[PDB]
Formats: C-alpha cells, sequence, structure tokens
C-alpha cells in the first residue's frame, strides 16, 4: 500500500543520515591531517636548510683541514732537514779539526 | 486518485542525496588517505635529514679539533725551526774560533 512508500522512504532517510554523519566524520579527519601535514612540511623545509648549510660549511672546511695538515708537515720536514745538516756539520767540524792534529 | 505524485518527488530527492553523499564522502576519503600517506612519507624524510645533518655537524666538529691541534703544533715547530737555525750558527762560530785557536800552532 501507501506503506511501501513509507518503508522505502524510512529506508532512504536512514541512509542519508548515516552517510551525512560519516561524510562529517571523515571531513574532520581530513581537516586534521591537513594541519599535521602543514606543521610537518615546515619543520622539514627547516631541517633541509640546516642539513644543507651544515654540509656546505663542511665542504670548504675540508680544504682548511688539508692545508693545516700540510703546513704542519712542511715544518716537520723543514725541522728534519735542519737536523740532517747539524748531524753533518758535526761529522765535518769534527773532521776539519782532526786535520789539525796533523799539521800541529 | 494519485499518491504516486505525493512521494515521487520527495523520494527522487532522497535517492539523489544518497548518491551525492556517497560520492562526496568517497572523495574526502581519498584525500584523507593521501594525507595519512604523505605525512608518513614526510616523517621518514625528516629522520633522514636530521641524521644527515647531525653527521655533518659531528664530522665538522672533529675537523675543528684537527685544525686547532695543527695550530698548536705549527707554533711549536716554528720555534724549533728558529732554535735549530740558531744552534747551527752558534755551532759554526764555536768551530771557527776553535780552528783559529789552532792557527797559533804554526
Amino acid at each position: 500500500l501507501g506503506d511501501l512508500y513509507e518503508e522505502e522512504m524510512r529506508e532512504l532517510r536512514r541512509q542519508v543520515d548515516q552517510l551525512t554523519n560519516d561524510k562529517a566524520r571523515v571531513e574532520v579527519e581530513r581537516d586534521n591531517l591537513a594541519e599535521d601535514i602543514m606543521r610537518l612540511r615546515e619543520k622539514l623545509q627547516e631541517e633541509m636548510l640546516q642539513r644543507e648549510e651544515a654540509e656546505n660549511t663542511l665542504q670548504s672546511f675540508r680544504q682548511d683541514v688539508d692545508n693545516a695538515s700540510l703546513a704542519r708537515l712542511d715544518l716537520e720536514r723543514k725541522v728534519e732537514s735542519l737536523q740532517e745538516e747539524i748531524a753533518f756539520l758535526k761529522k765535518l767540524h769534527e773532521e776539519e779539526i782532526q786535520e789539525l792534529q796533523a799539521q800541529i
């Protein structure tokens, strides 16, 4: 009867209400994750700039470390060189004077 | 004697909402899913940048130490180069005088 219409409409008004509360529920979830995603992308755009700057500094600083290391080697050698010269002087001085006990 | 018309209109407007809502909601679910996904992918990226960056800062702090240890060792060597240059000149002078002491022996 007129009953089928009321029953087919009881059914529909029910679905529309389910779906309406669900579309509501899911909209809230999305609105939420959309905030998180914004907070995050920023915190990350941030870290990127720090990480990058950090690596850049470390790039031209490797040069400085190399150069300081070599400057210290260039001296460790200048010194060793002076020592071989002094070690020779003495071999020579010492000799250059035995050659005057002959010819006293 | 028509009641079909009493409902035909109110009914087609419900069965239409049901279809709209269904579509509307299905689309909000894709976005919401995408978000969950994007967030997770961002977080993994975050850890990876923090990691990389802490590695660059640690490495550069070690290099700072290195450079500071070379400086103190350079000043040292520069002195020991001076001292050795003086010891050579002195060594020489002493010897020249010592062979000049052996000149009176003629």
